[PDB]
DNA sequence: GGAATCGAATCGCCGC
RNA sequence: GCGGCGAU
DNA sequence: TCGATTCC
């Protein structure tokens, strides 16, 4: 009810302060201190305003339990309830005689469930309803157990399997009505297949169910501190009550921690002078002593962030602050227009005017419950990346900070950054611009076929596709809102923050002075890392690590090779087969038609596959996929839109294709991309031994413990990856869920992503600094595997992206110096068990820096 | 040991 | 944790 | 499905 409104004395610190006045004003001034100061101290005034607002808005709705606010008192009233539901349970059964009435109703549930449900269910409805009336309250109790006793039923026993696969669509019901429903509806078709035992439930009457509430403010009074009984009117029947009790006390406690919690999240906005250097661990990038000091690296545990305090790294901490220097300005241009359509249009280029049913239908029905989620989710965004757009506009300059994750990767800290959307990416540009000049020119143009989505041809066809669509460029850059053109390209606003660009030099000639930020992008940079590591030939040349003949399309290279074996599947193969089959459920034994691969390849060759087909399988094998995945793969991105849009006529049994096209794009992904397939293995077992609790049986001891995985980046930069699990969940139908180990097998499904996206974090650190000293580059937009600087520095950004990468694995065998940090760490019994270093291929490195499609 | 079973990237914002 | 969006 | 991991 009431919270600190804790802006008085700490939020009054960071502009009142000496210290962080000084060091700041000595280097920019007082007034760009005195402005800077009161921007972060706005920051954190946005955000106590953020976190009120939503505990506002969980107070009317009775969400008051599940904010992190009221979780620490929470998770220490548990142990005390759980014992006080077991006291009354004893308390009554060594008693002779009838049950009290409530007593049956309360053994169904897991006891410490009953324990969460009567504390949730009290808070929500003192805080919304303000009704203190046991009438009310414990019938809260009373019809939340019965909610959870009767479908919990479902969790619980009889479709611990068949709960698996309605789990999914349980979660993507919001509000317990819908959850109601959807349960209901569940639990009727069930029992139509006699799937819970065919007994369907007796519900509880009304005198029961508040009966079952009386009970559990009963045993929470005595259990713990929370609430102390209170009676009112005693002696007379007719105003014979008693209050809910719930202690001031206790909402004192959730207060301090409201209070505590609304000054540690401040709404991040960038910074009107360059960010404060880092030269340790936390403290600079915002140059204020703030509640939330800002992290060198954003790891999940203090611990793992204090071994970072010693290690010596002065190129990672070079880079970071190479990055933050980098002065961004508002596109004022690409702002009047987009303040323009945006009023109109919920997104702004969405929809520009140009020239067995049952399922079907349930899958048509769920499309709009998305997008009508999706059209929410898009649209607050825009309106808040359009408010910071316009408010830092008029500046000359502005700055971002940065930090890092837990495996170096480079990110902008405020919530408005580089790293946003197209359309905030067409909001941002440089400040620092130089004469554009030839070569800049031609990068310029380069820069406007990628936002067209002319990314698939060479440099001459991508020139040549922008100066014929000259009179399309300018009459665009002249009013952009009398033609939709660019609009219509793939990436829009950056297309048309190219357009402006491109006016200039049509009008100012070659001494334009252009800031745009020039982004060049590899093209799965994993795959393409991997590639360098153990020198595939094949594979590097399919991500364009090597110089081709034309752009290479890996997922198009897939296509050609699933084509292949399917137009070879269509000539021998296997014929059709009949197999018979049951469904584990229902026991009945059925004799279905299994397709050979001769008529799964004809359905195949009758839709067409293109690299639309095999296009998300590629892009998630860094991510671990393999031929599993892409079964779900193939029959959501490909298979279920054909059936929905009138195709699939071909695909008479929809899951033997999806798994027939998975055996055919993992057998065309893990042979052209050899090296990317062996090198996540070899890590993959490396993450498997390390992450055993290797024991003996008979002598019951460890001889070695669970160990985390932990490497270097050639840069220096060090990682620890630490999955850790709990030890004990809770897990509720219709409500929200309530020391560690190594979660071994997070360990093993995250070691060969996480460590590629490491190693392109010190790929770009790599970059940004040899690009900084070697060359004269000064400012620097940068997406992970993206890099961009202004056009007379493009083509320095173009060469010394290709010279990291080059010198970097000449440097340093990035998969030995790994076998070397955990080789010490292993137990015996699985040194055998180890595999060798993957071989290394033909490639030369020195290849990459006449790469013309490589872009890093 | 042996079924019984489980499982098949990071980061941010918003909401429950 | 779950639902949704965006970035790689 | 194919392998690990997990209770027993
Ligand atoms: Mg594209």
């Amino acid at each position: 009810m009431n919270t600190i409104n804790i802006a008085k004395n700490d939020f009054s610190d960071i502009e009142l302060a000496a210290i962080p006045f000084n060091t700041l004003a000595d280097h920019y001034g007082e007034r760009l201190a005195r402005e800077q100061l009161a921007l972060e101290h706005e920051s954190y005034e946005m955000g106590e305003a953020r976190f009120r607002k939503m505990f506002e808005r969980q107070l009317k709705a009775g969400e008051v339990a599940d904010n992190a606010a009221a979780k620490p008192l929470i998770t220490t009233l548990l142990p005390k309830m759980i014992a006080r539901i077991n006291d009354w349970f004893e308390e009554v059964k060594a008693k002779r005689g009838k049950r009290p009435t409530a007593f049956q109703f309360l053994q169904e549930i897991k006891p410490e469930a009953v324990a969460y449900i009567t504390i949730k269910t009290t808070l929500a409805c003192l805080t919304s309803a303000d009704n203190t009336t046991v009438q009310a309250v414990a019938s809260a109790i009373g019809r939340a157990i019965e909610d959870e006793a009767r479908f919990g039923r479902i969790r619980d026993l009889e479709a611990k399997h068949f709960k698996k696969n309605v789990e999914e669509q349980l979660n993507k019901r919001v509000g317990h009505v819908y959850k109601k429903a959807f349960m209901q509806v569940v639990e009727a078709d069930m029992l139509s297949k006699g799937l819970l035992g065919g007994e369907a439930w007796s519900s509880w009457h009304k005198e029961d169910s508040i009966h079952v509430g009386v009970r559990c403010i009963e045993m929470l009074i005595e259990s713990t501190g929370m609430v102390s009984l209170h009676r009112q009117n005693a002696g007379v029947v007719g105003q014979d009550s008693e209050t809910i009790e719930l202690a001031p006390e206790y909402a004192e406690a959730i207060a301090t921690r409201a209070g505590a919690l609304a000054g540690i999240s401040p709404m991040f906005q960038p910074c009107v002078v360059p960010p404060k250097p880092w030269t340790g661990i936390t403290g600079g990038g915002y140059w204020a002593n703030g509640r939330r000091p800002l992290a060198l690296v954003r790891t999940h545990s203090k611990k793992a962030l204090m071994r970072y305090e010693d290690v010596y790294m002065p190129e990672v901490y070079k880079a970071i602050n190479i990055a933050q220097n980098t002065a961004w300005k508002i596109n004022k241009k690409v702002l009047a227009v987009a303040n323009v359509i945006t009023k109109w249009k919920h997104c702004p280029v969405e929809d520009i005017p140009a020239i067995e049913a049952l399922t079907a239908w349930k899958r048509a029905a769920a499309a709009v419950y998305r997008k009508d989620k999706a059209r929410k989710s898009r649209r607050i965004s825009l309106e808040f990346m359009l408010e910071q757009a316009n408010k830092f506009a008029n500046h000359k300059a502005i700055w971002f900070p940065y930090n890092m994750d837990w495996r170096g990767r480079v990110y902008a800290v405020s919530m408005f950054n580089p790293q946003g959307n197209d359309m905030t990416k067409g909001l941002l540009t440089l400040a620092k611009g130089k004469p554009i000049g030839k070569e800049g020119y031609y990068w310029l143009k380069i820069h406007g076929a990628n936002c067209a989505g002319v990314d698939k041809v060479p440099f001459p066809e991508r020139i040549k596709f922008i100066e014929e669509n000259h009179e399309n460029i300018m009459a665009c850059a002249k009013s952009p809102l009398e033609n939709t053109w660019w609009a219509e390209q793939d990436s829009p606003f950056c297309f048309l923050a190219f357009c402006f660009e491109y006016a200039g030099v049509q009008h100012h000639g070659l001494s334009y002075n252009c800031s745009l930020p020039l982004a060049f992008d590899g093209s799965c940079s994993g795959i393409q890392h991997f590639s360098a590591m153990l020198r595939d030939e094949v594979g590097g040349r399919a991500v364009n690590l090597l110089p081709s003949e034309t752009v290479q399309d890996i997922y198009g290279i897939v296509a050609k090779k699933v084509n292949e074996i399917l137009q070879a599947d269509a000539i021998n193969g296997t014929d059709n087969e009949v197999v018979t089959v049951t469904d584990e459920n229902t026991g009945e034994i059925s004799e279905k038609v299994k397709l050979g691969t001769k008529a799964l390849a004809g359905q195949w060759l009758a839709y067409g596959v293109t690299r639309s087909v095999t296009k998300r399988s590629v892009m998630t094998l860094a991510y671990g996929s393999k031929e599993f995945g892409f079964r779900q793969q193939v029959l959501e991105d490909t298979i279920q839109p054909a059936i929905d849009s009138g195709k699939g006529l071909m695909f008479t049994q929809p899951n033997q294709a999806a798994g027939y096209m998975a055996k055919l794009i993992w057998e065309s992904v893990s042979v052209t991309v050899v090296a990317a397939v062996e090198a996540m293995n070899w890590l993959k077992s490396a993450a498997k031994l390390l992450a055993a609790e290797v024991k003996d049986k008979k002598t019951g001891e460890i001889l070695r413990k669970r160990c985390a995985v932990h490497w270097v980046t050639p840069d220096g930069f060090p990682v620890w990856q630490e999955y850790k699990k709990p030890i004990q969940t809770r897990l509720n139908l219709m409500f929200l869920g309530q020391d560690s180990e190594i979660d071994a097998h997070k360990q093993e499904s995250g070691i060969a992503p996480n460590f590629v996206h490491s190693q392109d974090g010190s790929h770009l650190r790599k970059t940004v600094v040899w690009a900084h000293e070697k060359y004269g580059i000064e400012s620097f937009a940068l997406i992970h595997d993206s890099f961009g600087t202004i056009p007379a520095d493009a083509a320095n950004l173009f060469k010394a992206v290709r010279e990291t990468m080059v010198d970097t694995y000449e440097s340093c065998d990035v998969l030995a110096d790994f076998y070397d940090q955990f080789a010490d760490q292993l137990h015996e019994s699985q040194l055998d068990k180890m595999p060798a270093l993957p071989a290394k291929g033909n490639l030369n490195l020195r290849d990459i820096l006449e790469s013309d499609f490589a872009f890093a």
